[PDB]
């Protein structure tokens, strides 16, 4: 009666506190990922993943440490630094990370997270001779993440990092006058040395900016939850004919 | 003596843990609000509010689900998507949300929150024929929020969302060469179908960029609190005559 | 046996909860710092510091309330507002603050924090006559913070704020065509009225954009920790010869 209560409260607290630590830990993975990719440090990125982890980029799946090192190292690091750990003279790749919404499973062994990034990228004039031809000298980019996390032996890791690029703009023209200089993946590893292990099913392939596709929310409506229905609200607005 | 202590500690913890959950929940409302308005989904936004909730935009009060659906649906959704739930081809409305400072009431039934947003907005050339005339093709905007929250039947909701736009810049000219294309609200609903239920008192009406007005901090100085006084520090600097 | 357990759990919880409060409190210092510097309010900034606190700007150390008021007041406030507490007509100085990674000491009396800022800055045409000559009318800037915190009489304060500017871009040309208009500090107070008390050792002086230098991470690899080694991952990528 007296003790059963004290027990109850300590179980209810340990559960709530673990959850609060879990949210901190999972956000911490995404922010750390950001600081590493800003420095073209593919080794630190690879280490964030479970050994069966997957990263998705331009609708291509890169599998395990090897696939992550292939995306961030073989492709990105050679593209931006010619294969040096950054940062390096004149090379900007700032992926500002924000707006985390993390949903931890009730059992505390898996989670989802929505995040986004805005990238300021480019070669200063002093290092412009190092830039490849198929890339603007300076650009903006933004993307959404809907990631999966696994608590593996009590340690939060990235199960699935799914970066969906939403738009790019050349600094000089902006998003309104710029077509994405990246297209859905076509050729897999090993045919393509920069390529993914697998391409997503045909239906799920994202065409790039200006094309848009909904990235569905991993998180439930945070007030109405499962009780939220669009059609309970739509009738209150008026649709106009132009 | 022994048990009274154990009780004390469990009361002191349950209080601290609830607070930590409350901060997470309130930030979660603002970040969720962001993802919905990026998609021109006024129904999800309306659902975040208490039924006597208020949103303030350009010094106009929109009251309840109806008023929120009138701002985000009748006005914004028709303006940006011609009345479709987004996202849609070529239409960018990314309101990057950050820098939350949340102050929960001691009793845990109300809160305040300061937040801000920076908006990258526009129509790609491919959908430029859908853009209304009174709006730049592509622009930056930023604003501050000082919001009120109500824990209504143990559930955090928006009592008052007060977006105060601070500046806009056409992508091509930037903030320094751009006058706000939005002005303080003048005409109320029902006269104006896009209009607010009420306009703020005359004294409180904000003129727009380049005009600036302080948005006072909802949060106390986080080191000195109520002990903070400006005039204890001012004498240490030197004012210069130009 | 029964009670020793209950004790154990309450000690283990009080420790975990204090940590969660500490992370909130330390982030809160950086976000509050942001809102104050956006308003050219050097008094609120000074109050965030321990009395032996230090701020580092362009490789110069400003010591104590006086040194902070000298940086943010005597220098910055006169430069941007001619010595008025902001905000003021036509003057933009929005330092968007994000991507906090906080590491609290095991004993809970000191912490480190990595953060970053992106600054949208400038004078509208209407106040362009107030701008000094050595500054672009409108610009972007970004920087990294690796700060130290001290829990002084149970109250979190800034021990060391170390802003390392990473890049600037004139709005009209962007980061790729812009050299930093700020250089490493050369002349100390009192010779220089805007100058720092001390300049960092010669070795540690940062040259500015386009020059880049690593800002080492205050935080351990958040999955592998001390077990993380670069050379365990590098062999998995391929270095390419161009
Ligand atoms: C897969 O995770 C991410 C990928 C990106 C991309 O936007 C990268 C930047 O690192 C990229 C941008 C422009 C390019 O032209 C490019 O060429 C291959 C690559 C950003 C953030 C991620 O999390
Ligand atoms: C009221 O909440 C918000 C309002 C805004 C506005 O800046 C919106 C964007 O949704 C807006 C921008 C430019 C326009 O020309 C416009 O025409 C009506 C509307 C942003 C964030 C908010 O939280
Ligand atoms: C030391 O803390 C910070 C310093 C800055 C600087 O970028 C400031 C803006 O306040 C600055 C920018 C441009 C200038 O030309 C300038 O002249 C002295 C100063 C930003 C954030 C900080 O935390």
């Amino acid at each position: 009666h007296m003790m059963a209560d004290v027990e109850t409260r300590l179980a209810e607290l340990e559960k709530k506190v673990q959850q609060l630590e879990d949210v901190n830990a999972i956000r911490r993975l995404q922010w750390a990922y950001g600081y590493y990719i800003d420095y073209n440090r593919p080794e630190e990125v690879a280490g964030l993943f479970a050994k069966d982890g997957v990263v998705v980029f331009l609708s291509g799946e890169y599998v395990g440490y090897e696939g992550v090192m292939r995306l961030y190292g073989t492709w990105f690091q050679n593209r931006f630094t010619g294969g040096r750990r950054g940062p390096v003279h004149g090379l900007l790749l700032d992926h500002f990370q924000l707006q985390d919404i993390i949903t931890v499973a009730e059992d505390g062994q898996t989670a989802k997270g929505r995040f986004r990034g805005i990238l300021a990228g480019g070669w200063h004039d002093e290092v412009l001779h190092e830039k490849p031809d198929e890339v603007p000298q300076q650009f903006w980019e933004s993307g959404l993440y809907e990631n999966d996390y696994v608590k593996e032996d009590g340690v939060w890791k990235i199960k699935r990092l799914d970066y969906m690029m939403q738009w790019q703009g050349d600094y000089e023209t902006g998003w309104a006058h710029t077509v994405a200089h990246l297209q859905p993946a076509l050729v897999c590893y090993p045919e393509n040395p920069d390529g993914p292990d697998r391409i997503l099913p045909q239906k799920d392939v994202r065409q790039t900016w200006p094309h848009r596709y909904e990235v569905p929310m991993s998180f439930a409506h945070p007030v109405l939850g499962k009780a939220f229905m669009v059609e309970n609200f739509t009738p209150m607005m008026m649709k106009k004919e132009k």
